[PDB]
């Protein structure tokens, strides 16, 4: 469904994923990127610093040192996200699915872990529409109106939606006294429009958006006074603050034959955002400009039952980004600089699946790709002018290899072979001193064995798998480095009444460097704990008063490190979330929900500045209450 071919594919069965829906998401009260994990187990990400730098991880594979290309990529309706606009918030999901595991022939670069792929819904004939809103802890509310449906019945169809999410933190800056610092709030619109012609094989797509969210936190608290609020700003220094807006457009386009349907995608996407913080005596200021372009085009063929499900494909995908850093003593300067550098990409690949027996397939594809880059900056460090420019390319080939025998008519066993990459380029952070030589691609290789068992009541999924990253890229970024992660998880669910349904899931990863590494040799990978676990049962109990449904949910994240060299820990927590809905009246529904319960605090991020720890924590307990009516 997020394969991009078949429901029957080698691709869609042969591979661990998760698949959450609109409903559910709102349940988990998920209202943006950064809270998936409550609903896609072994997903972990976090803030490295502020909202424009993840460490997404999944599958013991992570980012880790370099935050510009991930291991895990969020794709929305298949369009690649900058890297920089990962932790977004989520507008008009009808669904989110997960891929675990390397994804590069399908999905190409930064597809390590898995992917992460938001379906957007699509407006159609009947109309639909609603408000939700919230007010929490911390002054935080939240507050959504959408509206879709025909604009000229049989032809054009259309939405909109428009979202206010301010999630504050409470921090203090000893420096001014502004004590609500460390969260963000953001504005965004977002239009649809689709021409389906009522009698005709072809559809076409247009989608704009705009967000605009503004964050103050670039911000860190002592590594050992978790519970505090003051945080570690000398007298003098100002608030932080950035501001990002990025703007999206895409054009899509269908065509369905008996046999086959044709996708073509064209999307565009422009952020440029301001950041500026105060670190020690100095105050950083590092703006900068992004300008993506992306066009598919594949074909695949529809439906079963056929011997040979098969997807081709055709990518491109063009990146500009702009940056200037300047680095500053109160007295005089100590750095500045300014980098243009460049990423293109065209690709070809191809997904077949042979389904030899009735209940056997074997499957596999592979995807080509020329990559070329290309920087060019100037700058100066301590009165020493620097700079350098540097074009390249490259060209990788990824693939894949699936077997599945079905045991019963619904308890299947897989086995995968796949292969990510990041690809070669140069560095994006002017460094001053070295000259630019860019690094060679990193390169990831994952063998999976599972299993999926699906009833009507029950669906059970577990995996075993061992993924060998090398040539990783890890002042400089060049690529001197190898992992091994492996592991075992599972995921289950089972409505055992009706109304009521339990989820339960646990995995065990070790992902350590490798002896033989050139650097953090024999050290765990940071960003990836040990172990995880976590369940949820959630259901509707039936009143005189309304329906009453009331969810509880808890996690548990096992310890892990922040930096190559394991010398800054987290160590484990765990966090118990709870909900209680009420359908008031037939259209309207109102909710109170406290999560993290016990108010548990712990680490979301650290970095060693000289000899002092120092580390980013979690917000606490929020409680809230949410309500929404739905239209027509």
């Amino acid at each position: 469904t997020a394969s991009k071919q078949s429901s029957r594919s080698a691709s869609a069965n042969n591979v661990s994923s998760t698949v959450v829906s609109a409903p559910e998401l709102s349940d988990a009260g998920v209202t943006a990127s950064d809270k998936l994990p409550r609903v896609l187990p072994g997903l972990n990400i976090e803030n490295s610093g502020n909202m424009l730098f993840s460490t997404i991880s999944l599958r013991g594979v992570s980012s880790a040192q370099d935050f510009y290309n991930p291991a895990v990529t969020l794709y929305v309706d298949g369009v690649p996200q900058l890297s920089t606009n990962t932790i977004q918030a989520l507008t008009d999901v009808q669904s989110v699915e997960l891929l675990r595991g390397p994804q590069g022939t399908l999905y190409g670069k930064s597809a390590q872990g898995g992917i992460i792929n938001i379906v957007t819904q699509q407006p159609d004939s009947t109309p639909r529409g609603y408000i939700e809103g919230g007010v929490s802890s911390r002054d935080s509310y939240r507050s959504k109106f959408n509206l879709s449906g025909p604009i000229q019945d049989g032809l054009l169809y259309g939405s909109v939606t428009l979202l206010r999410q301010v999630d504050d933190g409470d921090m203090i800056n000893p420096a001014t006294g502004s004590d609500d610092l460390g969260g963000t709030r953001a504005s965004i619109g977002n239009v649809k429009l689709r021409l389906a012609p009522d009698d005709q094989p072809w559809e076409m797509g247009f989608a704009a958006s705009r967000e605009c969210t503004r964050a103050t936190q670039d911000a860190y608290v002592g590594w050992n006074d978790i519970k505090g609020r003051k945080l570690s700003i000398s007298d003098g220094s100002p608030d932080p603050y950035m501001r990002r807006c990025t703007d999206s457009q895409t054009l899509s386009g269908k065509y369905t034959t008996d046999d086959w349907v044709f996708n073509l995608i064209s999307a565009w996407q422009q952020q440029h955002y301001s950041r500026t913080f105060p670190s020690g005596s100095l105050i950083v200021n590092m703006p900068q400009r992004w300008n993506q372009d992306v066009q598919e085009l594949r074909a695949a063929t529809l439906g079963d039952a056929r011997t040979v499900d098969m997807v081709f494909g055709l990518y491109r995908q063009n990146t500009r980004e702009k940056l200037n850093s300047a680095y500053d003593m109160p007295t005089m300067p100590y750095l500045s600089s300014t980098g243009y550098t460049t990423a293109e990409t065209l690709a070809a690949y191809s997904d077949l699946t042979w389904h030899l027996t009735d209940r056997f397939d074997i499957g596999g594809g592979v995807r080509f790709s020329h990559d070329k880059s290309s920087t060019q900056y100037h700058g100066s460090m301590l009165g020493n002018p620097f700079g350098d420019q540097g074009k390249s390319n490259d060209d990788q080939v990824l693939g894949q290899l699936s077997a599945g025998y079905m045991l019963t008519d619904d308890w299947r066993v897989y086995t995968r072979v796949a292969q990510g990459y990041k690809p070669s380029g140069y560095n994006i952070v002017p460094t001053a001193g070295l000259d630019a030589k860019p690094f060679v691609a990193e390169k990831s290789i994952n063998y999976e064995l599972g299993t999926r068992y699906e009833t009507a009541d029950v669906t059970l999924q577990a995996a075993t798998f061992y993924t060998h990253t090398k040539d990783m890229q890890l002042q400089t970024l060049s690529n001197a480095g190898k992992a091994d992660a492996t592991g075992v998880e599972l995921e289950a669910k089972w409505r055992f009444a009706p109304g009521w349904s339990w989820d339960i899931n646990g995995n065990v990863i070790r992902s350590e460097f490798t002896n033989d590494s050139e650097l953090y040799h024999g050290n765990r990978v940071p960003f990836v704990p040990r172990y995880g676990a976590g369940s949820s049962v959630n259901g509707v109990i039936d009143t005189r008063y309304g329906a009453l449904m009331p969810r509880l949910a808890v996690n548990l994240v096992g310890p892990h490190y922040f930096d190559g060299d394991n010398q800054l820990r987290q160590g484990t927590y765990a966090t118990l979330d709870s909900s209680l809905g009420w359908q008031a009246t037939e259209r309207m529904n109102i909710s109170v929900y406290v999560d993290n319960l016990f108010d548990r605090r712990y680490r979301t991020y650290g970095y060693m500045n000289g000899s002092s720890a120092v580390a980013q924590v979690n917000m606490g307990r929020t409680v809230g209450i949410n309500t929404r009516i739905d239209f027509f």
